[PDB]
């Protein structure tokens, strides 16, 4: 949601089986 948050990298292990930056929360 944040325009420029932390965007810490986080691979979708279980929910979404896809890697993606955890910008929101």
């Amino acid at each position: 949601d944040t325009h420029f948050p932390i965007c810490i990298f986080c691979c979708g292990c279980c929910h979404r089986s896809k890697c993606g930056m955890c910008c929101k929360t």
